């Protein structure tokens, strides 16, 4: 019915709306702007952004396996 639900501690994506077909830059690679290869996508532990292993700067020969992975847009050296 009417729009309500006052209590709620969540949020959706407006850049795409919340769908697979709806291409996004945040939910997926922001560099090239691709929304494929969800297995080779690295998520940031700060802004929560998906980035390909071959779209970094510098790039990545493959997927890392360290403690965590932080996008190049967050890592301030
Ligand atoms: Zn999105
Ligand atoms: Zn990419
Ligand atoms: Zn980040």
């Amino acid at each position: 019915g009417s729009s309500g639900s006052s209590g709620r501690n969540d949020t959706e994506c407006d850049l795409c709306g919340g769908d697979p077909e709806k291409k996004c830059h945040s939910c997926s690679c922001r560099v090239c702007g691709g929304k494929h290869e969800p297995n080779m996508q690295l998520l940031c532990d700060e802004c929560n952004v998906a980035y390909h292993i071959y779209c970094l700067n510098p790039p990545l020969d493959k997927v890392p396996e360290e403690e965590y992975w932080y996008c190049p847009s967050c890592k301030t050296d």
